[PDB]
């Protein structure tokens, strides 16, 4: 059983003022909710708060009862603000006046109150001091010296004001420059940095100083100019307090602070020595040493002062500079004084005795540092009569020794600064020679000239590749894939100048080719379908009506140009395949903007359409011929474009991986056929091994991305199990496949043998598949899309290894121009986390900046909230930030967060969203998904400009995230996911946090700030919803 | 919590803005700031002279 009594019996009091100018009160009619609200009876007195503007049917009304006065002090517990003393309202002690085992938490000092000390163990009553409550973490919500010195601290700054005769502020208008007043803060303890706080709100220019050198960095914190004194002695003051130094640094301290006394205007005074006298810091000359007009008020009023001339209770001039020495100034400011001691007396009483209708607060004397054992003995200073004043020290040492963390971006810095300055040019030295060997080497075995002239085209379409897609819009990758997919099918071109024959083929190089063009029409015409469609869904209802039907007039010209240099005569295929490679170009370039971006697909038509009536010009088929070229080409125009149109955009990672799966395939198909169809010509030939290297090198590209992407396909759909499946020997075989695969292209020259090079050549693509398979198989779909946009790579470099061998511009410009785009999307996204390429795909563990081992726990308390108090903590705020992840939009979920950004923004807030990189399974999915739900991209930033715009936010509501909104990545080098970029979420108030149960978990799901909820994701969200239609409605 | 008056026709009387019961209609504690003080000024009950 609990030995605490019930509250109810338990009866707290609250007596008048005896003291003279005793101004302030000790509980409000809200200190009166409290504490009876946890279940303490209240009585209180006739008059305790009229002069600090609070009537007494306030605190009647509040709980409190109306009771006399000997009987209300004189309860279970008596509560006053001082200590007793004589009352001469009733002719004797107050301490004579109560009951014998009272209950007292007053502002006592019985080491200045020995003799009440002994009248308290007269009367035999329990006595909590609220003086001697240590400055501790846990006691922060009891400080009631603390909060004295604010209020002190702004009554003074205000009292400033009527004894100052200029403006404090200061503006210059046209009628004179009114210059600002220098205020200098004598001392800075906590009463400083209040003052200082008022005095720059109100426009002044405060250049206080103090001697401890944490003041010092509060005060510049603060925006004050630290004055500095030439004695630098060590900082004395250890413990929480202020001792003495030399007394070199009093005399530097001392002349410094009589040189700004001819500088300054105003002198605030709010040093005190612990336990003893003010140091003098302003004598009599050093005072006088001050304009005339100026003002020198001293907080230290009651133990006398820093100033060698102090009326202690007065306003005297003293011959000009008025020496403001009123003695309570916070007693003149009884109503925010009442409530922050209502406020401290109620954080104090909540942990006192936490028991309802339960009361014991029995104290440890084992004397435990941090503990609130040790600070409950120390506040109770006397047991009916046992003092427990004279206090022993803390056993433990909780908060005494410096050993604070040293952030990753330290140990980034380190690692920057390991490099001498001659191994960084030296790297950079060696690529450079490397690069120009290199072209030397592809120099030496040239053929001929078009070789040359390809690897000229080549290169220069690689640099506009580089650079023109760094230059799209982040909002925009999404449909960036998709286009790049839709120029992919340009392998076409290296089927038709390859198929012939008749409407059937002849020989089976030219079905191969039928093949290949009858699976590549699928990407361009299912390619522009999703472009298209995922284009019309970024589009803001109130923009103008953009006119799209317009641009047939430059295609139309375009191909009817082209179809009459046909019918003239002329031969434009050279220039026309520039125009589709620049139109190729200009697809891509014209989509970083967000407002041109249809341009930037009609350019992409344009170029298709252009590239592929250029090359079927450019080879003169009879009318039969191309009666199968057309019936292909629309066969698989009509599937590519009735699958593009039945899919929903959550679905799209799994077209897009089907995509690169069919320009692999038909990548391998034309390199094939066209080796098939070039054997009888293996004697006249200068580049016949040249042509003979780059089929093998396109036939290893196209299967591995063949494989890899099925496989790509076949994980992210669900098929196979998404867990990454491990083989015994993984190392020696993928090590033996690539040797197998350099291996086989020395046995390929010697021997021109059809039956020994087909044979050798069509078995590459069952090596670069075994490979494929082992090296998607074993990922993991964590870390998944990286082996979406190396796929992406991949099928570029298939065109650009096809183009080398048709010797063809169009092919070798939109394969430079989309392999570059793929290698942008995997590097942007492994930039985006910060594990490198190599540890993603051969299997790794960690980040890149981990190390060692043992990764950290954190410790910290929950802090649950249900739906009310969710929409109770959302209902004020003016400034909320959403980061949600795929465990939002793939659920179902983003159409109730979309209405509810509709329903809060037309009410004067400001909903923001804020979308990470690597949230969602594509590139920009997440973007995507939002405009599908509706919303404007107006209020969807990405990471890098929303990261410093969250410290000035009301609230963030943090939905369906884990790995994006960690915090161990930044302070804990030991960690898993250490050094990934991520949202600073932790620099708001509120964190509304939504998923299942509970949690290595994140630090954020303990820290205290954070006020999660639970359930399922779609329900929480659509309860919400419909609570905040209900509400506000 | 804080009101403060301070309108004023030149040449002719100001209007009084406060009313009897309307300037005691503030919580306990209230702060009436008359600005136009030597020409009357804007409440139904202010002495001109003293606080
Ligand atoms: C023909 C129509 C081509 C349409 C595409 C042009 C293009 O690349 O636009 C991209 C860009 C427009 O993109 P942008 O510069 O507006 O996009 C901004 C991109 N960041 C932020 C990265 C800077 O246009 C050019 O670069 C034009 C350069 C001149 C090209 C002229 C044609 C080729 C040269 C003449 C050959 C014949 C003589
Ligand atoms: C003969 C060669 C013709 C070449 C040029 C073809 C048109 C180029 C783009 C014209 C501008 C445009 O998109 O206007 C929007 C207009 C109107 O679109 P909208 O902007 O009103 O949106 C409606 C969207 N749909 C059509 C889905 C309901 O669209 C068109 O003119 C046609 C639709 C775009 C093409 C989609 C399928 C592509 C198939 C392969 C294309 C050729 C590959 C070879
Ligand atoms: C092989 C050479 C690869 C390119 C050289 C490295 C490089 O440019 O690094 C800078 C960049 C690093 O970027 P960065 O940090 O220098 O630039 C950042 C720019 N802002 C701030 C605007 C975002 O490297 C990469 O991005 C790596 C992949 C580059 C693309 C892959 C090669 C494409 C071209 C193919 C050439 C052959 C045909
Ligand atoms: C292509 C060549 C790519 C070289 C990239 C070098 C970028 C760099 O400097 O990174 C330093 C950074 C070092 O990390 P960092 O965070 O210190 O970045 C410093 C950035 N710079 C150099 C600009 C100061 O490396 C990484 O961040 C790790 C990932 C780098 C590689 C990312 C992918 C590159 C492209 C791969 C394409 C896929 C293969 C295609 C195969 C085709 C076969 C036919």
């Amino acid at each position: 059983v609990k030995p605490g009594i019930p509250y109810k019996q338990l009866t707290v009091g609250v007596p008048k003022e005896i003291f003279q100018n005793e101004k302030r009160v000790a509980l409000s009619p809200a200190g009166v909710q409290a504490l009876v609200k946890q279940g303490f009876n209240v009585v209180v007195e006739s008059g305790a708060g009229e002069a600090s503007k609070f009537s007494d049917d306030h605190y009647r009304a509040a709980g409190a009862q109306i009771q006399g006065a000997k009987e209300v002090l004189a309860s279970d517990l008596v509560v006053k603000v001082r200590a007793p003393m004589l009352n001469p309202t009733l002719g004797i002690h107050e301490a004579d006046l109560l009951k014998t085992s009272g209950t007292l938490i007053s502002f006592i000092y019985p080491a200045q109150n020995p003799d009440l000390l002994n009248k308290l163990s007269k009367r035999n009553t329990t006595v909590l001091a609220m003086d001697q409550v240590p400055r501790v973490t846990i006691a922060q919500g009891y400080d009631a010296l603390s909060s004295m010195a604010n209020i002190a601290g702004y009554k003074a700054v205000v009292l400033a004001a009527n004894h100052f005769g200029r403006f404090f502020t200061g503006q210059i208008t046209a009628a004179g420059k009114v210059p600002p007043a220098k205020i200098l803060i004598v001392g800075g303890g906590v009463a400083g940095l209040a003052s200082a706080g008022a005095a720059k709100s109100m426009g002044a220019i405060v250049r206080g100083f103090d001697t401890r050198a944490a003041a010092l960095e509060q005060f510049k914190s603060l925006g004050a100019e630290p004055l500095e004194v030439d004695l630098k002695e060590s900082g004395e003051g250890q413990g929480g307090y202020a001792k003495e130094m030399s007394k070199e640094f009093i005399e530097a301290e001392m002349k410094l602070f009589a040189q700004q006394c001819k500088e300054v205007d105003i002198l605030i005074s709010t040093a005190l020595i612990p336990g003893k006298k003010a140091p003098i810091l302003f004598n009599k000359e050093m005072i006088e040493s001050m304009k005339e007009g100026s003002v020198v008020v001293d907080l230290a009023a009651e133990a006398g002062g820093n100033f060698e001339t102090t009326k202690p209770g007065e306003l005297y001039v003293h011959k000009g500079i008025t020496h403001i020495g009123y003695t309570d100034l916070p007693s003149r400011m009884a109503t925010q004084a009442s409530t922050l001691y209502s406020n401290n007396i109620t954080k104090l009483l909540k942990a006192i005795s936490p028991d309802k209708d339960n009361f014991y607060f029995e104290v440890k004397d084992d004397f435990d540092f941090g503990t609130m054992g040790h600070v409950i003995r120390g506040t109770v200073v006397m047991k009916d009569g046992q003092v427990i004043f004279p206090a022993p020290t803390p056993k433990n040492i909780p908060q005494g020794a410096p050993v604070k963390q040293k952030t990753v971006a330290e140990l980034e810095a380190e690692k920057a600064a390991t490099i001498t300055p001659f191994r960084k040019t030296m790297t950079s030295a060696s690529v450079y020679t490397a690069g120009l060997t290199g072209i030397l080497g592809l120099g030496i075995a040239a053929p001929n000239l078009a070789f040359s002239q390809m690897v000229t085209t080549f290169g220069l379409a690689g640099i506009v590749g580089y650079h023109t897609v760094w230059g799209v819009t982040p909002a925009l990758h999404s449909p960036l894939m998709s286009v790049t997919n839709a120029i992919s099918g340009l392998t076409a071109v290296g089927g038709l100048v390859l198929m012939g024959g008749h409407l059937y083929p002849s020989t089976t190089s030219q079905g191969l080719a039928a093949l290949a063009t009858f699976i590549s029409s699928v990407n361009i015409a299912g390619g522009f379908l999703v472009t298209q469609r995922m284009l019309d869904m970024f589009k803001r209802p109130t923009d103008p009506p953009e006119y799209n039907y317009l641009y047939l007039l430059p295609a139309g010209t375009f191909v009817g140009g082209y179809l009459a240099s046909l019918y003239s005569g002329y031969n434009i295929e050279q220039i026309m395949y520039l125009g589709s490679g620049l139109c190729c170009v200009g697809a891509l370039a014209g989509l970083s903007t967000q407002g041109t971006a249809r341009l930037g697909n009609a350019l992409g038509m344009i170029g298709v359409a252009g590239g592929l009536a250029a090359t079927l010009g450019g080879l003169k088929p009879c009318p039969e011929l191309l009666a199968q070229m057309s019936g292909a080409m629309a066969l698989g125009g009509t599937i590519g474009l009735t699958i593009a149109k039945r899919i929903q955009i959550s679905d799209l990672p799994q077209l897009v991986a089907a995509f690169h799966s069919l320009v692999g395939l038909a990548a391998v198909l034309t390199c094939i056929a066209e080796y098939i169809i070039e054997y009888p010509h293996f004697a006249t030939d200068a580049a016949a091994n040249l042509t003979k290297i780059v089929a093998y090198l396109g036939t290893y590209i196209g299967g591995v991305t063949f494989s890899g992407s099925l496989v790509a396909y076949g994980k992210l759909q669900g098929i196979l199990k998404s867990a990454p499946l491990l083989l015994p020997g993984r190392h020696l075989l993928n090590a033996g496949l690539l040797a197998a695969s350099v291996g086989g292209i020395i046995p390929f020259m010697m021997d021109p043998s059809f039956t020994t090079g087909i044979t050798c050549l069509g078995s590459v693509s069952a090596l670069s598949a075994v490979m494929g398979v082992t090296l998607t198989a074993a990922i993991g779909g964590a870390d998944m899309p990286v082996v979406i946009t190396v796929l992406n790579s991949y099928s570029g470099w298939a065109l650009c290894a096809e183009g080398f061998l048709l010797n063809n511009n169009l092919l070798t410009i939109v394969g430079a121009l989309i392999g570059s785009s793929g290698a942008i999307l995997s590097y942007i996204m492994c930039v985006a986390m910060n594990r490198s390429l190599a540890n993603v795909i051969l299997g790794g563990y960690g980040t890149t900046s981990t190390a060692g081992g043992k990764p950290m726990e954190i410790s910290g308390t929950h802090t649950e909230i249900n739906l009310d108090n969710a929409i109770d903590m959302i209902r004020e705020a003016n400034s909320i930030i959403i980061t949600p992840g795929y465990g939002l939009c793939a659920a179902k979920a983003q159409y109730p967060i979309a209405d509810l950004v509709k329903m809060l923004s037309e009410q004067g807030k400001k909903v923001r969203f804020g979308i990470h990189p690597v949230a969602g399974r594509m590139p920009g999915q997440l973007n995507v998904l939002l405009a599908e739900a509706g919303v404007p991209y107006d209020i969807v930033l990405e990471m890098d400009e929303i990261n410093h715009d969250f410290p000035d936010t009301d609230l963030v509501l943090v939905i369906g995230a884990n790995d994006t909104v960690n915090s161990a990545a930044q302070e804990d080098p030991n960690s898993i996911i250490a050094g990934m970029p991520v949202l600073e979420v932790w620099k708001s108030k509120q964190v509304i946090v939504m998923k299942r149960s509970l949690g290595v978990d994140n630090p954020i799901f303990y820290k205290p700030n954070t006020a999660m909820l639970l359930g399922d994701a779609k329900k929480t969200c659509d309860a919400l919803q419909a609570k905040v239609r209900e509400s506000y409605q």
